[PDB]
């Protein structure tokens, strides 16, 4: 309808797609939602795994939105410096009602300048780069701070969608929605935590990591240094 | 040698039942993911999400795993020959023949559940039975080569169990590490048993119009298969 709730996703090319897709599947079950899909230019856009997605709207004819969330993936180092996805970002979250990211998606809301002595939460393998962004690192799951809610690792984005179902409607919706969904998750292993996962899978997640976080640690201090000037 | 994974992709598919499982499985080593429907191009998900299948029925190669998600469309699908037909062909040589949510209906209208165990979402369990199927309350059910999972994020659980037997413990660990999946649900109504009863009622008012819609279907479906 013309009353519906206007909730946007940054689909972005090397987007982690379970990030958008998650919450998309949540927040599209709710009533009277309209949900775009925003980028430079309506059309298909690449996920990091081949998945091809589809823009429905450019940042230029993007209506007003009440819930902006950015999702995370390999891509995110591109628009952590990007000053059209930047200044898109930081007009809508001027004016929305809850202002939102998954995973990796933290650190261009940090590099936005939007995290400025907020709390907030990413991906456990890059959470150290919360800090120089200004943000107060917080080791949980979904972390609000005011209308601030951030997820964890990818698949916090069901979590995170949710906590913010019962923000934007109650919790007798979002227990609806979970019902919907059998949202009773039974993880056939018990590795999804670094404090969890036997410590020889952590080390080689740490080790496979390590070149990307040494790249994003200088793109994130780079980002910290236009916050700056 | 790659391990060829594929899915069913069809109009009004419930996404996160394919797009959790892809995820999780196109982070393994040695395998190519495929997005089968009649024809490459767009298919819109019921949510209006657009995904987009990367080959025809006829150009996808001998499969490793198929794949059937759930959603709306199933209901057409259970009365399609062409689709059956497929499904059978690339059973008959897959290593492992595979569904998430109400794709378990598709499988027992195309015949492949008689006599197995299998489950499917909660609220449609009722209609494993007529197709041949011996139902169990479990996530994620294993009789042989079949494998299915309960309802929509049930996805994610099948995926990790269906990484382990294509590789090993510590592949689907490392892959468990990197998508974070710890869950820590804000609430527990993920299951009629666990949620309110008022959660419940309203579930099952929602549900109702569908359910009786596919009662009809599986009983022509069962009809089939016994003449």
């Amino acid at each position: 309808s013309h009353m519906a709730v206007q909730i946007g996703f940054l689909l972005f090319p090397e987007v982690q797609q379970l990030d958008l897709t998650g919450p998309h599947d949540v927040l599209a079950s709710l009533p009277d939602v309209q949900v775009h899909l925003i980028w430079k230019e309506p059309g298909p856009v690449v996920a990091s795994s081949g998945l091809v997605l589809q823009a429905t709207t450019s940042f230029a004819d993007c209506p007003p939105l009440d819930v902006i969330c950015i999702p995370g993936g390999t891509g995110v180092g591109a628009l952590m410096e990007d000053p059209q996805a930047l200044a898109f970002i930081r007009q809508q979250a001027a004016r929305a009602r809850y202002v939102t990211s998954v995973c990796t998606g933290s650190l261009v809301l940090g590099a936005a300048g939007l995290l400025q002595g907020k709390r907030a939460t990413t991906h456990w393998a890059y959470h150290e780069l919360l800090a120089p962004l200004g943000a107060i690192p917080v080791h949980e799951r979904v972390v609000r701070d005011g209308n601030l809610l951030t997820g964890a690792g990818i698949t916090a984005g069901i979590d995170f969608a949710l906590t913010l179902a019962a923000e934007l409607f109650d919790a007798a919706t979002a227990q609806r929605v979970q019902l919907q969904l059998e949202y009773a998750p039974a993880p056939p292993f018990n590795a999804g935590s670094p404090d969890t996962a036997p410590a020889s899978v952590v080390q080689q997640a740490r080790q496979r990591a390590a070149d990307s976080l040494h790249k994003r640690r200088e793109i994130t201090l780079r980002a910290a240094a236009r916050l700056a000037a």
